[PDB]
């Protein structure tokens, strides 16, 4: 199915009040992970990174390299999207902008699915994500399946 | 509509990973607010504490209509406040003022964009049994 993903840049006000710039991109819900709803504070992994605690129920952010980059991975992108939820991520979103393939290894469905969104996500709507995820220190997502 | 709200209790181990305790709830979402999905850690609120880290879920547990006659604020007031402070939804238990959920489900007022759910009887006592156990543990409020 189609992913509704909306990016939240929230900044506080001095008396302890919030004001929000939200963002709202799409990505695809995969085979291997479970197509409900979510939400949390991003985390942007290093793809490298999945081989510091954090608090429980963030939502990783890869992008995938080109893959020449890593000839002997470390794990297959299913293997980093189960690894990073046994780490605590309520989610997980994947920019596939560099390695299309992603979307093989993603959508196998051999498994049993992660009970979790494992969302992947390129072109433009990828762009625009890590245009917000690098700008600013938190950055709140919102997953919806509407 | 049904509020799907499950709970995690969650426990690091040796080797930085996590192991779970889901408690699968059950609300309404009221009209006040969006009828959407939501999470965050849950924050217990005093009613009176109407009167944190953004994307949290604040939980209310209304009391006896008769232990505040002029309130400080309206049930309505106390779920958009705590939207303003940070609150990406918002769960309160109305086991003991029924009257509130009236006053939830108006609809003069333009909605909130939250989640505002509300609970009673068995579903919000496993609610409530689960938020004063733990120091934090995560809403999911899901929309199926
Ligand atoms: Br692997």
């Amino acid at each position: 199915e189609t992913a509704f993903v909306e990016v939240v840049l929230f900044e506080s006000s001095p008396n302890g009040d919030y004001k929000t710039h939200t963002t709202e991109l799409q990505g695809r819900f995969s085979r291997a992970g479970a197509t409900i709803s979510a939400e949390g504070e991003i985390v942007q992994m290093h793809p490298l990174g999945l081989c510091d605690l954090y608090e429980y129920g963030w939502v990783g952010v890869v992008k995938l390299e080109q893959p020449e980059m890593d000839p002997k991975p470390c794990l297959t992108v299913l293997g980093k999207a189960k690894r990073a939820v046994q780490r605590g991520a309520t989610a997980v979103i994947f920019d596939v902008s560099d390695n299309p393939d992603a979307v093989e290894q993603l959508n196998q469905g051999l498994e049993d699915p992660l009970k979790r969104p494992v969302v992947y996500m390129k072109g433009m709507d990828a762009i625009k994500l890590m245009n917000i995820v690098n700008k600013q220190k938190g950055a709140r997502a919102r997953i919806q399946h509407r």
